């Protein structure tokens, strides 16, 4: 994992990628929201769990650390999905192909609309820094690796210590995305930073996200379950 | 604004700097916690007001965008204070010069030990990086102008791109304070991208304080009014 090029983590990445899923719902029926949401989230995180496994490094961790990770990332995860897949349509959210939802729709439920404007805002930002697809599993897998690391012994120092060399990697591979699309040093420095204060606000609509869902949630153990 | 060098923009970070204060008790009187910590917090934001007029850039934005970035980000901005505060103090939590208070003494409030355990370990990543004053500063103006900007008229617009062009500056004043300390461009790269990674989980321990908060807050009349 470390001995990994570049072109190699870029690889692997992509390779990585789970598939989009589907909403569950009778398409010759009628047009419950949350239930549909919640139905796709619950098939994604069985697929995110395939994928984290495939990040390079994470394997390597104890099983204890890769449910903390996971467990710390799981929403974000979900949510950085779900603004790449929507990022070529302006104003609407694609939870699925067949599942497309605007603002409107997001006032079914007290307190969605808000998270719905959060997202919608983080595409509209993909969009205006036009995101590649190779910068974006950079940062889907930066999130994995960065979002639980500081809330974890000598096995811990070393695990914390592996994560924060993964991470670098993770940087080094992302300047070299970009220095090979010929943007100047200058350039490179800035967008990584754009990059990566994105994470910020995507960790606070986990936040938010997650206040909502405990106001009506992946457990430890079916987390570990799934892991193990 | 932007047309500042690094060194100026690093010096005008360094000038802008708000004074430590001290709690407000009766020291020769026996040894509550959240009153003693909310009246500090209150007299703290007076300054960051001051502090926030006084980063380049900023006051170049509409009053309303000022107040909303302010709003957005005041909490994370109290606690990147505190955690620079204490780094050169493991286990403690200097949250005045005559208060530091240990893991131990935020138990004594429902849910607090927690905020406390995750700032202390900030404080040990900011140690273990050796955080330099040069580049908290940036790193807290960086907060200030990131927090809100995605939670936003052609006006708006310019205010925005105005909001992003200010923080590449920072970014390129970062940089700049590594490769002046010796630093390689890997190196550099690496460091940039650690040291905002850190901002993720500083938004993350806001959003859980703001959560204790408003379970029992300055509003956007009082930061106003202040900012008016
Ligand atoms: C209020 C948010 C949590 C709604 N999110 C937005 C992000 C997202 C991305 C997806 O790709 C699929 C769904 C969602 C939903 C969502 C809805 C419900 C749950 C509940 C999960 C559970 O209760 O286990 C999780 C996420
Ligand atoms: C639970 C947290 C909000 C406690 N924080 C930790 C960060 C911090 C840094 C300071 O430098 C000073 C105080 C604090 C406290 C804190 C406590 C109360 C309030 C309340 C403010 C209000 O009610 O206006 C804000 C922050």
């Amino acid at each position: 994992a470390l001995s990994l090029t570049a072109d190699q983590m870029v690889s692997a990445l992509l390779d990585a990628e789970p598939p989009i899923l589907y909403s569950e719902y009778d398409p010759t029926r009628p047009f419950s929201m949350m239930g549909l949401l919640t139905n796709l989230a619950d098939r994604e995180l069985v697929h995110m769990i395939n994928w984290a496994k495939r990040v390079p490094g994470f394997v390597d961790l104890t099983l204890h650390d890769q449910v903390h990770l996971l467990e710390s990332a799981w929403l974000e995860i979900l949510m950085i999905g779900l603004v790449w897949r929507s990022m070529e349509h302006p104003g609407k959210l694609l939870f699925a192909p067949n599942l497309l939802l605007d603002r409107n729709q997001g006032k079914s439920v007290e307190g969605m609309v808000e998270i719905f404007d959060m997202l919608l805002a983080t595409s509209s930002r993909f969009r205006m820094m036009n995101l590649q697809g190779e910068e974006f599993v950079c940062l889907k897998s930066i999130i994995l690796l960065n979002s639980g690391v500081y809330t974890f012994t000598l096995k811990s120092l070393e695990e914390k210590d592996h994560i924060h060399r993964v991470l670098d990697k993770i940087t080094d591979t992302l300047i070299h995305l970009m220095a090979k699309a010929g943007l100047t040093l200058q350039q490179q420095h800035q967008r990584l930073a754009q990059l990566l204060l994105i994470l910020s606000h995507i960790r606070h609509m986990s936040n938010k996200g997650m206040e909502h869902l405990y106001s009506m949630v992946p457990s430890y153990d079916l987390l570990l379950e799934m892991l193990d």
